[PDB]
């Protein structure tokens, strides 16, 4: 396919959606999924000025984090969002711009500790299994509060919301009902805590449902790279 086509065709897409429920588009940040897709295409995605992509896998993302800082392209946002093991904490600390996958207070301690203190903040995201019996990634949104209080005093950390994968859905209106369960919870955080602005929620085949129920950002990669 054509990337740069893509490219403007699924931002069409977030654009329809967010003034259907009367939300602005600046509201929706595409992220897109690169993961198993080569530099190269990610290079094609820049050219065509996408700046926002997310990794699944560690020693991929860093390999080319590090590609386009040789490159010395600038502006770029990287976000890790698959799941984090410890020993692998120290290259998403030292290299990634966002983390969707906090869900345990020892693996948001060990990226504070290894992020020098040069760099900004790690801006990371709390992740609630809010449906997927599936999946052991995410806390339960009755852990939320506690985990959120330990995680917020972590000074190399900025919480910046929440994420969730929900359990695969083909009807829209379980999309929704589920969404709204993330964004009512996003609500409720956005209250007490600070700075809480991103709702990572919502891939291809749940986006308008995400995007009609809250959601601040979509994560798309087949629709963009290909399969």
């Amino acid at each position: 396919n054509d990337i740069a086509h893509n490219l403007a065709q699924v931002r069409d897409k977030i654009s329809a959606a967010a003034t259907r429920c009367g939300r602005s588009p600046e509201e929706i940040t595409l992220l897109a999924v690169s993961k198993t897709k080569p530099a190269s295409a990610i290079a094609e995605a820049i050219d065509a000025g996408q700046r926002q992509f997310g990794e699944n896998y560690v020693q991929e993302g860093v390999d080319k984090i590090r590609h386009f800082q040789e490159l010395g392209v600038t502006g770029l946002e990287w976000h890790f969002i698959g799941p984090l093991q410890s020993n692998k904490s120290r290259l998403v600390a030292e290299h990634f711009d966002w983390c969707h996958t906090i869900d345990r207070l020892r693996i948001a301690t060990r990226l504070n500790d290894q992020r020098p203190a040069e760099l900004p903040p790690l801006n990371v995201l709390i992740q609630i299994n809010i449906s997927d019996e599936n999946s052991k990634s995410g806390i339960q949104l009755a852990e939320l509060d506690e985990l959120a209080a330990a995680v917020a005093e972590l000074p190399r950390l900025r919480l910046r919301g929440l994420m969730a994968i929900p359990a695969p859905e083909s009807e829209y209106v379980r999309q929704f009902e589920v969404a709204r369960q993330m964004a009512v919870a996003f609500a409720g955080l956005k209250t007490r805590y600070p700075h809480i602005d991103t709702l990572s929620l919502g891939m291809s085949d749940d986006m308008e449902a995400a995007i009609a129920a809250g959601s601040t950002m979509v994560r798309i990669g087949t629709a963009i790279f290909g399969a």
